[PDB]
């Protein structure tokens, strides 16, 4: 597609992540309303999920079950709600520092980046004890992407530059990503495709695994674009923080 779509949220106000799942939902961080909003399919119903005390609310993601995990940024925490569920669970981090972005994979393994201790940390799955992703160099890191196999993509927001370990690896690899300013969020899909919202530039760019010449998508008039999703059918969603709204562009 090359015309975009302003989808039907209302009410947004610098809104500043975005989740889709595979049944079409869309859920958005609402960082200036604190809180969680989302938009059924077909119906276009918008709803607000009852995470309670959120404040600042930056990076969500979402897994199959409905399940959504918010960085509640300005509480240094990341908390999870099942869905229909009025429970939220703080998850067993330790010593977060304005949190952002959030990715979890399949087996339900939750990557935080821990923006402003400039580090990346995560709660494998099963465990109640955080590591800490050997990155090196990392400067107010933005978000976090992962795949399958997990491979983790990470914007290092203050670096210009996206960066990414394979699984086992000690040693990080720099995306041919050309002329980033402050990127702010990236996703993956399973063929190794990486988007990201390339903040300062208002744009967002993408690499087909094995280019060198990344792709600027026919998205308009975005202003600080902060989130991007990715579905199975390689639709894009972004948060364009700026005016209050989100968009997409199908495949």
């Amino acid at each position: 597609s090359n015309t975009q779509t302003v989808l039907p949220f209302t009410g947004l106000n610098t809104p500043s992540g975005v989740a889709v799942d595979s049944a079409g939902t869309v859920w958005v961080t609402d960082h200036g309303n604190n809180r969680v909003v989302k938009l059924a399919a077909g119906s276009n119903t918008q709803t607000v999920l009852p995470f309670t005390g959120l404040n600042t609310p930056s990076g969500v993601a979402v897994d199959s079950a409905g399940t959504v995990w918010v960085t509640d940024h300005g509480n240094n925490r990341v908390v999870k709600l099942a869905a229909g569920s009025n429970t939220q669970t703080v998850l067993p981090f330790t010593g977060l520092n304005t949190p952002s972005g959030v990715a979890v994979d399949s087996a339900g393994t939750v990557w935080v980046t821990d923006h402003g201790n400039n580090r990346v940390v995560k709660l494998a799955a099963g465990s109640n004890t955080q590591t800490v992703l050997p990155f090196t160099g990392l400067n107010t890191p933005s978000g976090v992407a992962v795949d399958s196999a997990g491979t983790v993509w990470v914007t290092d927001h203050g670096n210009n530059r996206v960066v990414k370990l394979a699984a086992g690896s000690n040693t990080q690899t720099v995306l041919p990503f050309t002329g980033l300013n402050t990127p702010s969020g990236v996703a993956v899909d399973s063929a190794g495709t990486v988007w990201v919202t390339d903040h300062g530039n208002n744009r967002v760019v993408k690499l087909a695994a094995g280019s060198n010449t990344q792709t600027v998508l026919p998205f308009t008039g975005l202003n600080t674009p902060s989130g991007v999703a990715v579905d199975s059918a390689g639709t894009v969603w972004v948060t364009d923080h700026g005016n209050n709204r989100v968009v997409k562009l199908a495949a």
